[PDB]
């Protein structure tokens, strides 16, 4: 069988988009799936555009999750495939490329030094679930562009975290699908447990509570407790799934952070989706939002104050906490920073 697959699997690879031709340069690039320097479009080339499906399998093979919660390989691919199915193929930046991306920068944070043996295996599982499932069914709009609109949605969850909550609730609908249940065996507890942490760090994406996660982030380095050999101690359930509320946000904004060469496609991404937005709101005769508006953009200034405002803020702190281990990400996203800030024009 294939090294794709389990040991004695009957799952074929080419019903989650591969084709022999690319299986030895995808095995390659899954070699650096533990990696910050993974390249998920490559992923995503090689594997007929299902690059979440592709590499959550991957994920949950190297973790040992499929064995630990007993999903079978059968379970997990419908439902993964009927997630991705679920992320908008039309929309620029919020599509399975954009999750897979977030799921593998969870997955590579999670194993940071200084957080060794700190986590569950089930709040693994939910850390990864969660980025996996965090921007599903993304319409291309904001939560304010929905609110104006008096969107079904706005309606229904009284303007609050529009988004991140429909997120929430196709994420764990479709775990009702035909042969969709993933957590068909984890025990009661844990399926209340899970959906708890999971509900939390979906919300946490919410850019509207990004000042205060980084505040109560902050408070938490200052107090950090550490061991002889500088692991963190997180003694209880709070101090655990804060941290876990920060490390998916982190991933969400990790696109700085990755080498140049990745950041300027999720930059062109993003600038393009917002864009949509813009001409969406000149359709329905709105007032175009900041940064949609394609005639006056200034995508190299928006990365720099983007970087200086939010995410070097952000990843300071977090390097702070499991220092030294993200010294590499924080002189990265420094160079980046540089780097548009000299082509500004
Ligand atoms: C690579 O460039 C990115 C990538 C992602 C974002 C971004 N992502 C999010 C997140 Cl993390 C959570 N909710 C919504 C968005 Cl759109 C937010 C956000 O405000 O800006 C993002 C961003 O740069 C923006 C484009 C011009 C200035 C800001
Ligand atoms: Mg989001
Ligand atoms: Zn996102």
């Amino acid at each position: 069988s294939s090294g794709l697959v389990p040991r004695g699997s009957h799952m074929s690879i080419s019903r989650f988009g591969v084709n022999t031709e690319n299986e030895d340069h995808l095995a390659k690039e899954l070699e650096d799936l533990n990696k910050w320097g993974l390249n998920i479009f490559n992923v995503a080339g090689y594997s007929h555009n299902r690059p979440l499906t592709c590499i959550m399998y991957a994920i949950f093979q190297e973790r040992d999750l499929l064995k630990t919660f007993r999903i079978s390989s059968d379970t997990f691919i419908t439902y993964m495939m009927t997630l991705e199915d679920h992320y908008h193929s039309d929309v620029a930046y919020h599509n399975s490329l954009h999750a897979a991306d977030v799921a593998q920068s969870t997955h590579v944070l999670l194993s940071t030094p200084a957080l060794d043996a700190v986590f569950t295996d089930l709040e693994i599982l939910a850390a990864i679930f969660a980025a996996a499932i965090h921007d599903v069914d993304h319409p291309g709009v904001s939560n304010q562009f929905l609110i104006n609109t008096n969107s079904e949605l706005a309606l229904m969850y009284n303007d609050e975290s529009v988004l991140e909550n429909h997120h929430l609730a196709v994420g764990f609908k479709l775990l009702q699908e035909e042969h969709c249940d993933i957590f068909m065996n984890l025990t009661k507890k844990q399926r209340q447990t899970l959906r708890k942490m999971v509900i939390d760090m979906v919300l946490a994406t919410d850019m509207s509570k990004h000042m205060s996660l980084l505040a109560d982030l902050k408070t938490m380095v200052e107090t950090k407790k550490v061991t002889s050999s500088g692991v963190l101690l997180l003694d209880n359930y709070t101090d655990r799934i804060q941290v876990l509320r920060n490390m998916v946000h982190c991933a969400d904004l990790s696109n700085p952070t990755k080498s140049l060469e990745l950041y300027r496609q999720w930059t062109d991404r993003i600038m393009e989706e917002f864009f949509q937005q813009g001409d969406k709101e000149r359709e329905r005769g709105m007032e175009i939002s900041p940064m949609c508006d394609k005639h006056t953009a200034s995508v190299e200034k928006s990365q720099v104050g983007f970087i200086d405002y939010i995410v070097h803020p952000l990843w300071e702190t977090w390097a702070d906490l499991v220092q030294p281990d993200a010294q590499d990400i924080l002189d990265t996203l420094e160079d980046n920073r540089n780097w548009y800030q000299s082509m500004i024009p």
